[PDB]
């Protein structure tokens, strides 16, 4: 059961993913 | 089924939240 939301807030680590690449666009 | 999973990329919203204050301060 648990295991099934462990799902919901892995997909939020996406969020850190794309702001990664913007701060490399922010200085270029 | 699919409605549990809707949670899932529901989440994700919060990634353009996270990006969509840090665009106010990349001005200030």
């Amino acid at each position: 059961k648990g295991a099934i939301i462990g799902l919901m807030v892995g997909g939020v680590v996406i969020a850190t993913v794309i702001v990664i690449t913007l701060v490399m666009l922010k200085k270029k």
